[PDB]
């Protein structure tokens, strides 16, 4: 009850700062890019065909969003008489449809456009002056919201009575986002990557947002942090980038125990043994099985 309150507290505070950077994409990119392409005009076409159907999604989805919040802000002050709020994602299927739309041809029209910017001065400037606050990184924040929504409405979920009419509802919100994040995962070369960061930061109490340019996902996994004789559980997340080591707690959830940036040795009382170093860090973790120990060492080496 109180817990399923500070979620839609988290959802409303949360909602705002996307409205928020909808709004400046909108006028800073959308807005920018349709007065360079409509200079173009009068100069290929292809090119700025493609680029302003993606692109016209923005405003839709920025309505969209906008509607969200309004609706979420006055929910949340009469919260002492209807405490309900999943019936606004349910409300809002053809809303969703435009986040689907935006997907299935983000690629093509965010690739369109860095490839574009490479031969049109007035296309590099409208780009240029937006990267000022690249690109295609700075429109993923769009589709991400999505990906919060499944988090913060399964968390939500765990606090409703699985007999309310909200439990239903937070149910039916929750297949409709994934009938649009299906398409995030099999049509973005990104998508796949997106998800599990943001139901990595989500579990991770410490970690605070995951998002970051060329950063990829490789292996996760627990081993034993070797004490002198005492073993304990150390959770891992290994990116290309950054080393995630954790705890793992009863609640499915992590704590940051330390961040590394991406040896065998033989010892008796640590069989399958695994030492990773750094000039700032040294991890002495011990695996279940020869195999195991092997599986990270060479994923550990690869990157």
């Amino acid at each position: 009850q109180s817990r399923a309150l500070v979620i839609a507290q988290e959802l409303l505070s949360s909602e705002k700062a996307y409205v928020e950077m909808l709004q400046h994409l909108n006028l800073d990119f959308h807005g920018a890019v349709m007065r360079a392409l409509d200079d173009m005009d009068h100069e290929d076409t292809l090119a700025r065909e493609e680029l302003r159907q993606g692109l016209s999604e923005l405003p839709a989805i920025h309505d969209l969003h906008q509607g969200i919040l309004e609706e979420l802000e006055e929910r949340l002050s009469n919260w002492e008489s209807q405490q309900k709020v999943a019936d606004v994602f349910l409300a809002r299927e053809q809303g969703f449809d435009h986040h689907a739309t935006h997907i299935l041809q983000f690629d093509r029209y965010l690739g369109l456009l860095s490839e574009n910017c490479l031969h049109s001065p007035r296309l590099a400037a409208a780009v240029r002056e937006f990267e000022q606050s690249t690109a295609k990184h700075r429109l993923l924040r769009v589709v991400q919201r999505l990906f919060q929504y499944q988090v913060l409405l399964t968390d939500y979920l765990n606090n409703l009575c699985p007999d309310s009419a909200e439990y239903d509802n937070t149910q039916g919100a929750l297949s409709l986002i994934s009938k649009v994040t299906d398409r995030a995962n099999d049509s973005m070369e990104q998508g796949e990557n997106l998800q599990k960061l943001v139901h990595i930061e989500h579990s991770v109490r410490g970690q605070g947002d995951l998002l970051q340019p060329g950063r990829e996902f490789l292996k996760e996994g627990t081993l034993m942090k070797v004490t002198g004789k005492n073993r304990r559980p150390r959770h891992l997340f290994l990116m290309n980038d950054v080393l995630l080591y954790t705890y793992p707690q009863k609640d499915g959830k992590y704590r940051l125990k330390n961040t590394l940036a991406v040896s065998r040795p033989v010892m008796e009382k640590v069989p399958y043994a695994l030492k990773i170093e750094t000039s700032e860090s040294c991890l002495m973790l011990s695996a279940s099985s020869c195999a195991e120990r092997d599986e990270w060492y060479g994923c550990l080496s690869r990157a």
